[PDB]
């Protein structure tokens, strides 16, 4: 223990659980998100499964307004798109910084890990206690034990698809769960992975309990690839799309293309550039595409840290507005319907 | 839906005491660490060799590899620091065999308390006859049973990027080599190298087999590997070159992993990947500090023969003699040329 300061006290997600009960509509909503998303991306269903919110969630309240205007967009367009919000609340740094609302929920290097866990499992309540599912990135292995009764999809990170630690967990996780590509642009890792976690895993982890036990998972059958470009380029084109569509083996779940981080260049303007061309492929008769995600705010781009943050300003990386999105949004519901003449 | 069921877990203190760390063992891990720290951070001017199997699979097979390990390393100390690769865990491309703890019998029965007991043991084997081990650190869980036995972890290339392991390292007593990524670049294993050396607060098992927070200090000892990948191999003098010049003031030197990559997928490369590194040393350069071998009791591989690894192909035991006595000689023109 030279290089540990301390431990503190950490409660149970059996207890967080007993504090901050799911609703009745919380639990329904969480459920037929996961029924809309299986059923998209294994091809049941025609609509296309958006996941759609904040780079980062730092603010519960900004965090609500922002799902009330979603969930309304939502039943207008629901139809031909099957929304889950974007409430991330891990986020993965190129080397150090604010890594989300539990690790530091107060945002000012105090890092009161109990409340961040209380906040973000009071925000997966609000969010989905209005009928809007929601996804985070599922970055460490034991936080999901606090939250996983709440979510409708898992992204496993570009930096961490590659990570055995990370297939396992995502072979124990009761919904659908997105790989994205390496952060090298390229697609084998996210593939690789895919197979790794439809396969049974056995390994330590943190029980309900807070204790660590062996354990067992069945394998998870609705993991898929995210093409979320890299070093090498974007590949939301169509023959990226193509060469993602050679490499997928039998039993192969639909793709979805992350119109943000390296399919926008390190410029959130450039979303509506690559929905513009993934909208093309889909109107045309793309089937393979079955989802999106799109890195979406009340308003556009991010801000410094210095509290005196600017409302609905993201905290970690830029987005589009919310006018952005909804423009976005309506164009990929037209696409869908296009898709569907196509397929007649 | 998706967890079959949960399997009662001996506690990292309840299997130290089980299984007890020898007197001789703790020095040994004590002595290996400050070795290796001397050496990558620029101290001695000896070279740090973490050498051994790709993976144990066997108990004994490992025990007699280290007492030659053992000999080989008394005979070279003037001029190498060795440390023996233990490697419990194994990160796979897909599925299979994931090593001794996982699944000891390697027979998918996954006795994991078993597996733990079997890895403790050995690690109080090979530490109590006075040589130091080192071992990949992919299980975040695992290194509470074992890291007073450790003198040398590594991150592999698949989760090097991973700020799990990240935070991990920057928690553990020992240096953690963090090898560069599986595309071939050193980017990723700059950035994990400034990033475990802060400090980091995150959910972990405790020794009494509870999840807490825990607060780590910061691990100033961690070092990139250079190992290969897609881009090509990078062992050579303008890979050298390339690579210092990407290192931040406060960095540590360099460990250059003879196999992997850098093996372009076969073993009897490694000897030659020692001489193009042997040339570097022995004429002046100071930047590469340690070097990592796949070397078994006999050549090869096997699928799932005594000696021979059940995963990675690697030199036998007569080649890792004349690979390090060449290294030991290399070690000892470069002081030469410091003169």
């Amino acid at each position: 223990d030279v290089r540990i300061l301390g431990y503190d006290p950490l409660a149970s997600p059996a207890l967080l659980q007993v504090q901050i009960p799911a609703t009745p509509t919380s639990l329904e909503t969480a459920k037929r998100g996961r029924r809309e998303a299986i059923d998209i991306i294994t091809g049941k269903d025609d609509r296309v499964l958006v996941i759609v919110g904040p780079c980062s969630i730092h603010d519960l309240e900004a965090a609500q307004e922002y799902a009330l205007r979603l969930k309304k967009l939502s039943d207008e367009l629901k139809g031909d798109l099957s929304i889950i919000m974007r409430a991330y609340l891990e986020k993965p740094r190129t080397t150090v910084g604010w890594k989300g609302l539990i690790n530091d929920p107060d945002v000012n290097n105090t890092f009161n890990i109990n409340k961040g866990l209380q906040s973000a499992r009071q925000l997966f309540v609000n969010l989905t206690n209005i009928g809007l599912p929601i996804g985070s990135e599922m970055l460490d292995t034991i936080s999901p034990q606090y939250l996983a009764d709440l979510v409708s999809f898992g992204a496993i990170g570009a930096r961490t698809t590659e990570s055995q630690l990370h297939r396992e967990l995502a072979s124990g996780l009761s919904f659908p769960v997105g790989f994205k590509n390496g952060t090298d642009g390229t697609l084998n890792v996210a593939v690789d992975a895919c197979q790794a976690a439809a396969h049974s895993h056995h390994f330590m982890g943190v029980t309900k309990h807070g204790v660590a036990a062996i354990t067992t998972t069945k394998g998870n059958e609705h993991c898929f690839v995210i093409l979320r470009g890299g070093k090498k380029g974007t590949n939301y084109d169509a023959k990226s799309v193509a060469e993602a569509k050679a490499q997928l083996p039998a039993g192969s779940n639909g793709l979805m293309i992350d119109y943000s981080h390296g399919n926008s260049n390190k410029d959130f303007r450039n979303q509506p550039k690559v929905n513009d061309v993934v909208c093309e492929q889909i109107a045309n008769g793309e089937n393979a595409i079955t989802g999106v995600m799109i890195e979406s705010n009340i308003n556009e781009g991010n801000q410094g840290i210095p509290a005196g943050l600017k409302y609905g300003v993201s905290i970690t990386d830029a987005c589009i507005g919310w006018e952005t999105t909804e423009d976005v949004l309506r164009k990929l519901a037209a696409a869908v319907r296009q898709r569907r003449e196509v397929n007649k």
